């Protein structure tokens, strides 16, 4: 069935753009990552890795 | 108090028809049933009655 996308219609049938993100969570090599900066590893010292 | 059921009014106060059905659930003889066809019973056999 088609839609009556009339610009004069009220909020009763005002269309919106919609995006669905299905994040993939599993134990696998990671490709996409957030915006952080790497540092230097520290050996033989208690660190919050 | 009455209502301003104006057809030119927006979706703010557009009345709807509502039908409420209250199913009755108890261990009592059943009168209303779904659209399924009965079968013939089997004796002395493991059967999902």
């Amino acid at each position: 069935r088609s839609y009556g996308f009339r610009p004069t219609y009220g909020v009763g049938h005002q269309p919106y753009r919609v995006v669905v993100l299905s994040f993939e969570l599993l134990h696998a090599p990671a490709t996409v990552c957030g915006p952080k900066k790497s540092t230097n590893l520290v050996k033989n010292k208690c660190v919050n890795f």
